[PDB]
DNA sequence: ATCTGTACATGTACAGAT
DNA sequence: ATCTGTACATGTACAGAT
DNA sequence: ATCTGTACATGTACAGAT
DNA sequence: ATCTGTACATGTACAGAT
């Protein structure tokens, strides 16, 4: 009852998405159109839309949008990178459009962004029909990322991928584990699908920087986040609703306003309540365990993992089993401790940050 | 008890399946590859396997067995047959054949005859043309006898006709997007093939939906994982698999039985799964009132006439015009018996 | 004259609005 | 309840290329 | 255009555990 | 008696090579 008025809150307006969509999609589509054009590096790149506005789980406003720009890249080797799991090197074996990206036959991530950066910077120079402007480069990120002022404030996420349709790298083979939830037919077939590689773009100065490429699952986490029941009829007109969605809108936003407080949460970001609930969602894979009346216990049941998860610093990416988003060297226990307490104090005063 | 061991008998053996199955995939990859391979009206043909041996309902034997040659074909008219539902004339390579389907299937069938005789490795023959059949019929004699049904179709690749948006009622059940995900592959058309001396039975088409059934009875839970490795074993293909012997059983014994099949027996289980939406009401240790509900749904099919394509709601494959009120009355005896006493007949 | 990448045309699940 | 905008999958038309 | 290679679903068969 | 786990077999989807 009372977390059902602040899924209210954060409930998106038509309005608001007609507006925002409108827009978000002139740019995109100038922006797709131009990659097409002449001797392009990236001529042929495909569109992907991703992330939670195509999910149906952006809370508060539709004011960030993120979208895939994939290439296909057959005949591919990986290196992977120090046996992460998560990060690879990409090397071609056939000496080529991505040939002033080469480097020795690997291919260079931080070359290869900084051309298709140019390209969107120029062509964004010639819109004149609205207020668009390119964020300056943000380190780790492997996005070109827009400030779209229409009137309101709207960022979109160009994101730069390569496409292999090749089988999974085995570090993946342990991970997604659904066989109990959506089962061994769905995860043969998500697993036929493709798989991307976004650049790693650090700053730390490490070696192989600039051509360490990141996995990338989100056109996978779309398709389950849409197909998220045991039973084929979740949420459909002629099936029961759950809470699945809604559980994870409310610690989306439990994130979203500790972080927009404090900066000690720098280091925590929406991925990784959305990797803590696939984990949930794997544990009670039952659709009665999301029911809608038990919203609370469930939006509990999900804090007291996520809680399990900072103290024991321990959250496995849900495709790369052996890689832990709550390593050391990624966040420090005292931000994990930090965030453990304010968690704990949300819980156990009525959610007052839910009232902000 | 008595059932398990039922489908004990009825179970297929490995021995048998692979030796029927390396023989019958011989055959059909050399007719496969006349179709093309020679220059023919039929270069664009391309293999649908279907039916209880590839649905993994077929029973007692591996000896029949069901392929579609289907041709895609862009820009075909449809009209409705007299408002029938599933029959259809077809309009605009094909040159030589309004598409009439007899003239397709006669060269069809030419190009078959002419490449059995091309085969000396295999003891197979070409059966007798049956008037109200589709297919080209192999009979392959390994130590064995085994039926292979090649069926011709056509492939269209728009909307469904009208006749089906009321088909397929999977929603409560498969759900929606099951729905229409199966609504948006294409839909076949094979040869109305009798001889009964109407109007314009030589240019009917029907529609066929084995491919759409296929996917059902493989993907034939509410939940996901039904009958997966990591799920539950529901009954609802040993279900098909019992009720299929009894009307094979009886068939068997009776010529007054002749009007019926199998495809009967699978269309009422289709609207008993729908009905009975819920995997629980399918668990192994129910397999006798989940039989015996199946049966009665049967009787009320036959008591009432009634039995309703379960992709074309307005063809009655129950009505008087089809299957005579007497073989229906017949019918219902009949298994109002074997359920009354038994099932003697499953002893034999 | 025919071929074909691009974009229109069609249908509907999702979920916000009324 | 019903009505409705967006996203998205797939079929098809045709200007411009050949 | 056609074909092989790969992965894993669907099965059966049987022994050891329940 | 059934359950579980391994071995054995065929079907089918699609990537990549030719
Ligand atoms: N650290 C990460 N590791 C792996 N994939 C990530 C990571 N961060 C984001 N992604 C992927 O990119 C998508 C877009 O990220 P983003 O930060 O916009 O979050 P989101 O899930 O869309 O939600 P929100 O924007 O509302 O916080 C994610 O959904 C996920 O698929
Ligand atoms: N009367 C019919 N109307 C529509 N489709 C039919 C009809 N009879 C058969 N079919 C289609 O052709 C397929 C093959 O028919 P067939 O008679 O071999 O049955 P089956 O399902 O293969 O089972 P079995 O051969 O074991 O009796 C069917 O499964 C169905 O898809
Ligand atoms: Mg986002
Ligand atoms: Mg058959
Ligand atoms: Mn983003
Ligand atoms: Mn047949
Ligand atoms: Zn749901
Ligand atoms: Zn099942």
């Amino acid at each position: 009852d009372k977390l059902k008025k602040v899924l209210d809150k954060l409930r998106l307006k038509r309005k608001d998405i007609s507006e925002a969509a409108e827009t978000v999609n002139k740019v995109v589509e100038r922006l797709l159109r131009r990659m097409q054009k002449r001797e392009s590096e990236f001529k042929g790149v495909e569109q992907l839309n991703t992330g939670s506005y195509y999910e149906h789980v952006k809370i508060s406003a539709p004011n960030e949008f993120d979208v895939m720009f994939k290439l296909e890249v057959p005949r591919i080797e990986l290196q992977e990178y120090y046996e992460t799991g998560a990060f690879y090197l990409v090397k071609f074996k056939r000496i080529n459009p991505l040939s002033h990206f080469l480097e020795g036959e690997v291919l260079s991530a931080t070359k290869m962004l900084s051309k298709f950066r140019k390209i969107i910077k120029e062509e964004v120079k010639e819109i004149k029909d609205i207020d668009v402007s390119v964020e300056k480069e943000k380190p780790g990120s492997p996005a070109v990322t827009l400030l779209i002022r229409n009137p309101e404030e709207i960022s979109v996420d160009i994101i730069l991928a390569l496409e292999s349709k090749g089988s999974w790298p085995i570090s993946t083979k342990e991970g997604l584990p659904i066989q109990g939830w959506l089962g061994t037919k769905v995860r043969t077939n998500l697993r036929r699908e493709p798989f991307y590689l976004v650049p790693k773009n650090a700053k730390d100065g490490n070696s192989f920087q600039g051509e360490t490429w990141r996995l990338s699952f989100s056109h996978t986490e779309k398709y389950i986040l849409n197909n998220h029941g045991i039973e084929k009829t979740c949420c459909e007109s002629s099936g029961a609703k759950c809470c699945r969605k809604e559980c994870l809108k409310l610690m989306k936003y439990l994130l979203e306003q500790l972080k927009k407080e404090f900066q000690e949460l720098d280091a925590f970001c929406s991925y990784h309540v959305k990797t803590a609930i696939f984990h949930m969602w794997t544990q009670d894979p039952q659709d009665s365990q999301w029911d809608p009346r038990n919203l609370s216990s469930c939006f509990d049941k999900l804090l007291a993992f996520f809680l399990e998860c900072l103290r024991t610093e321990k959250l496995d990416h849900y495709f790369i089993p052996k890689f832990n988003l709550f390593s050391q060297e990624l966040i420090d226990r005292k931000s994990k401790e930090f965030l453990s307490k304010k968690i704990e104090y949300e819980r156990n005063n009525g959610f007052p940050i839910f009232d902000k």
